């Protein structure tokens, strides 16, 4: 079988030698699975060691520093080219960090991807097929389907294998193909064979692909191809790679990258042409072009220095962290930067079957016309006991064991029930439940025909399998289904054509109808009343829909379907089936039979959650094409109302909200919190109306319905149990269904953002302090403190581990009780532009602080004053302001390593500062995040090992420092903390405590300041 486009269906099913209704016996599915295999592809990793890495190495800020690496290898492969531990140190030390960043980077993506591919393995992926050992459909899973077995297709479904369209159930089959074709329409399938051989995927309209959805129908066909031999697994790694539009807070930090790249160019510059008197110092030998090639190598050492080198490994640790965290709670990220958008999120618009509610129905209750007296009339409600999709429960008229085959109005409501279908119960051995095959709505009527039980059949020796689509066989057995004008929500009802198999001379065939109570009633000219009709009147009309509105609002909150029948249809030959808005102008002039209500009860977790939402400024909106009391009656329930606020002006349904002033239409979106009735056109216009005010919106659906909205939305979250069709149009699948995971990852939305603004923080406002450090010295006078070797030390020490470890910080306390930030405000916010001054400000004057200190008041040292050090270059033995100061002395490496021991040290409190924005240590203290901590103690060791080991001094140009310098170094570095301190102080308490920590940092500030 390799052209089966060309092969008609007989032909086809004749190659595996199958029926159509039975399907392939369990002999062949075992002879055809040993020679075919699984119905799977090889489980293959997205990307490889070596192009993660490149990846690494992609940004603007990485780049430069390869620039730099580069230009610090040419510019000293002049001067030293012999040992590589003391010529090519600088090169070497700007590479390191880069390496730093990118296993880090690498590492943690690695561990998002294994996560999310861990999670694929969650539940095992389904396809209904039509095997010999029971005579309806069965759910096997995905990789027990072989090479020509029947496979049912309907609406939503996802294709499980190439498959061969044997016939069509509805009227029209649209496939969505864009993941194998690309093209973004819907397209029409037929049975007839392509007479081409050699045609494209794209005039292949009589085959379905593996891997695509089913946008509209019903049909069924024989599978021609699994595992890699389909079209989508031949080509499997061919494929091209996606790339998304940048999120918001993506291109901010890609303009902020730039932005700062181009001022610290200007720095740089500055600091060239500054120095310019001191190129032809005898430091140099007298040179100016050697002078001028050496405060080159200062203005590259200041901007590897000051440049957020780390900024893009950050960023992928953070996005990863927030993956595998949510891969934690059974979610699946399927865009790695749109966890972030659900931390911007101010609305969430809710499907609310299947999404809300558990979609475990069950008719729990039905009615039909007992009698008419006058205008009014009497009905005949009865209860139906169970809640699971058994078929175990009888039903009572008013509390009274009744048997419905005494009822001629419930024989019929049986069989519009089961004949209007496209589902059906199965039963799973495996689980030892009952499951359901297709949709949750069309099955609960299914096990309703099974309790009723009109035709009285004996199922006392039947099998647990047989007693799933027992009495539902019994009546298709009488009525023969012509065809299914299918369920469409324009008109918001399905109808099917059905001709008795009993001698047609007597009985003629009629339409079973059923759909929205309000719509079908609307079209219903005459009442079933037993056995026979009755034209319907206006009394009958509001009595009906009564009971309707009590099931809706009552203490169940059911969901309430219409069923009705239309006994002199047009035949075949007369109707025009190629519009489906042609549909509703057949389905008039029914004969209303019954109404039956079932209940769905709402998750267990979506009250709390949305209590949480309301906590957070997040605003939950409910956008149903249900009924409206009964939507309003779930809002009250989990949490949307309250069980007494009004409503008026927050509920709305598809036509209400139509017929509305602009002014009215712009009050509604911001004001309404529950949306029924809406066509899933209408959904994707509440959407919109929403992203029109500049608000976020996460639209969460399971359904086709919602597939519109779930694109138009900033992100969609899809439930696990949901149809494909909406879980392709998703950016999060919720594997488990949990609506708690939804809040879960609107934090870890916002604590990626905080984990980014911790590192803007700490990288700015300490490398400023090393600029300052820089041009204060110059401004003084004094001998600099700092040569281009020891710059790009504290590049390493200072902007590597410490700085990446802040993606690692633990969230806030009040991280879920704040508004949802505007995503077009500035990023820095001016007050931080100060807090990053007032702390470079002081980072650079302690470090200028630190050497002058030496110079003057220090003992180990000479006691020069003010005067001498600044003019420390006009130092010869003729001066007499200069007698008796060794002035080879301003060239000692004392002042330079008391300079680079307090810049490492003020850096590494610095980082202890940036693990909140407002949160002093006292309440959460530097063991919140360990890896900050143990990268400290890294940090620190590495400046420790150059320090007093034999030959690292003499390559970085410092010297040992005992412990009374080692002290005056901390006397310096530790107010750094007690200024951030009083900055978060006033950014609490005026623009808006652990004690196991108390008693451990205060026996060291009594040792440091005596
Ligand atoms: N198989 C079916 N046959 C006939 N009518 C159906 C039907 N499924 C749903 N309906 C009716 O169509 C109406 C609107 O269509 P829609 O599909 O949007 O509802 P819904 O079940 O998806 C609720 P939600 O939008 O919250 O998921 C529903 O109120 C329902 O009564
Ligand atoms: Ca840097
Ligand atoms: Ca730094
Ligand atoms: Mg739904």
């Amino acid at each position: 079988m390799e052209n089966a486009h060309t092969k008609t269906v007989e032909e086809v099913l004749g190659h595996f030698g199958v029926n159509e209704s039975t399907g392939l016996s369990l002999e062949q599915v075992k002879k055809l699975k040993e020679r075919w295999g699984s119905n799977e592809l090889p489980a293959e990793e997205g990307k490889t060691l070596l192009e993660l890495v490149i990846e690494q190495f992609e940004d603007l800020l990485v780049r430069i520093l390869l620039l730099a690496a580069c230009i610090s290898f040419v510019l000293a492969w002049f001067e030293e080219g012999e040992e590589t531990i003391t010529a090519f140190v600088e090169p070497f030390v700007i590479l390191l960090i880069l390496v730093a960043n990118a296993i880090v980077g690498v590492w943690q993506e690695r561990n998002a991807e294994n996560a999310i591919e861990a999670l694929k393995e969650y539940e095992p992926e389904m396809g209904k097929v039509y095997r010999q050992d029971r005579k309806s459909v069965q759910r096997i899973k995905a990789k027990d389907i072989v090479p020509g077995d029947i496979v049912e297709i309907a609406v939503g479904d996802k294709v499980p294998a190439d498959i061969r369209l044997t016939s069509i159930k509805s009227t029209t089959l649209r496939v969505d193909q864009s993941i194998l074709t690309g093209e973004s329409v819907s397209v029409i399938k037929h049975t007839d064979p392509v007479p081409d051989p050699r045609a494209v995927n794209q005039d292949k309209k009589n085959m379905l692909f593996s891997g695509t959805n089913i946008a509209a129908g019903k049909a069924m066909g024989v599978v021609v191809a699994t595992g890699v031999n389909t079209e989508i697994g031949k080509i499997r790694d061919e494929m091209v790679a996606t790339e998304q539009e940048r999120t918001p807070l993506q291109q901010k930090l890609d303009e902020f990258g730039e932005q700062l790249s181009k001022v610290i160019s200007l720095i740089c510059i500055a600091v060239w042409i500054i120095n310019i008197g001191h190129f032809n110092d005898p430091v140099h030998g007298g040179s100016w072009i050697r002078g001028a090639i050496y405060y080159f190598k200062i203005a590259v050492a200041l901007a590897v220095a000051a440049i957020p080198e780390g900024l893009p490994a950050v960023i992928t640790t953070c996005l990863a962290l927030g993956t595998r965290r949510m891969a934690k709670k059974n979610a699946i990220v399927r865009s790695l930067p749109s966890v972030e958008t659900l931390g911007c999120t101010s609305v969430i618009c809710s499907d609310k079957t299947g999404t809300l509610t558990t979609n475990q129905m069950s008719v729990c209750r039905m009615f039909i016309l007992d009698r008419v007296e006058g205008d009014t009339c009497s009905l005949n409600e009865f209860t139906i006991t169970g809640s699971t999709y058994a078929p175990i429960g009888e039903v009572h008229k008013d509390d009274k064991p009744v048997n419905c085959h005494q009822y001629d109005g419930l024989v019929e409501l049986a069989t519009i029930c089961a004949l209007c279908n496209d589902s059906a119960l199965d039963y799973n051995e495996a689980k030892g439940v009952y499951e359901k095959v297709g949709e949750a709505t069309e099955t609960a009527l299914t096990c309703l025909v099974e309790k009723m039980n009109v035709f009285d059949t004996e199922l006392k020796g039947l099998s647990k399998i047989e007693r799933a689509n027992a009495c539902n066989s019994v009546i298709k057995q009488l009525m023969k289904k012509e065809f299914t004008l299918e369920f469409s929500r324009d008109r918001k009802s399905m109808s099917v054509y059905c001709t008795p198999n009993k001698p047609s001379r007597t009985s003629m065939s009629k339409m079973f109808v059923k759909g929205a109570p309000e719509g079908v009633i609307d079209r219903c000219t005459h009442i079933r009343v037993g056995s026979t009709k009755v034209p319907m009147t206006s009394g009958v009309k509001q009595k009906i829909m009564s009971v309707i509105r009590e099931w809706g609002s009552g203490s169940d909150t059911l969901r309430c379907l219409a069923l009705a029948t239309h006994d002199n249809p047009l035949r075949r030959e007369e109707m025009h089936l190629e519009d489906s808005a042609n549909f509703i102008k057949y389905e008039t002039n029914l004969t209303f039979v019954g109404c039956v209500g079932m209940l769905d009860p709402p998750r267990i977790e979506v009250a709390s959650s949305v209590k949480l939402c309301r906590q957070a400024g997040i605003r939950v909106i409910m956008i149903t094409g249900d009924n409206k009391g009964t939507a309003v009656a779930i809002c009250r329930r989990i949490g949307i109302f309250g069980q007494d606020e009004d409503v008026t002006s927050k509920a709305f349904t598809g036509r209400e909200f139509d017929e509305l002033n602009p002014s009215a239409q712009r009050d509604a979106c911001l004001n309404a919190r529950c949306f029924a009735r809406v066509e899933p056109s209408h959904k994707s216009k509440i959407v919109e109306f929403l992203q029109s005010f500049d608000e976020i919106t996460a639209m969460t659906g399971d359904g086709v319905n919602d597939a519109p909205a779930l694109k138009k939305a900033e992100i969609g979250i899809a439930m696990g149990s949901g149809t494909a069709v909406a879980k392709t149009a998703s950016e999060m699948v919720l594997a488990d269904d949990n609506f708690s995971t939804i809040v879960a990852a609107v934090e870890e939305g916002r604590a990626i953002y905080n984990n980014m603004k911790q590192f803007i923080r700490y990288l700015i406002s300490s490398n400023v302090g090393e600029v300052v450090c820089i041009f204060l010295t110059a401004a003084l006078g004094f001998p600099e403190a700092l040569i281009p070797v020891q710059l790009l030390w504290v590049n390493l020490v200072t902007d590597g581990l410490p700085a990446t470890a802040l993606g690692f910080n633990p969230p806030d306390l009040d991280i879920m009780n704040k508004p949802p930030r505007n995503p077009k405000e500035p990023l820095i916010s001016g007050w931080l532009f100060f807090r990053y001054l007032a702390i470079g400000c002081y980072v650079g004057a302690a470090t200028v602080g630190a050497a002058a200190w030496w110079f003057i008041a220090a003992d180990g040292g000479p006691r020069v004053s003010f005067y001498q050090l600044s003019h420390f270059l006009q130092c010869k033995e003729d001066n007499p302001d200069f007698e008796g100061v060794d002035c080879a002395i301003f060239e000692s490496p004392y002042p330079m390593t008391m300079a680079l021991s307090v810049l490492v040290t003020i850096e590494m409190c610095n980082a202890l500062n940036s693990l909140s924005e407002n949160q002093s240590l006292l309440r959460m203290p530097p063991w919140e995040n360990i890896w900050l901590v143990g990268s400290i103690c890294l940090s620190m060791s590495l400046h420790f090992l150059i320090l007093y080991v034999e030959p690292l001094p003499l390559i970085f140009q410092i010297t040992p420092l005992n412990v009374t310098q080692w002290l005056m170094v901390l006397k310096i570095s530790l107010p750094v903390i007690l200024m951030d301190e009083t900055l978060k102080f006033v950014a609490r308490n005026y623009l808006e405590i652990s004690w196991p920590f108390v008693l451990l940092i205060m026996p060291l500030v009594i040792w440091v300041y005596s």
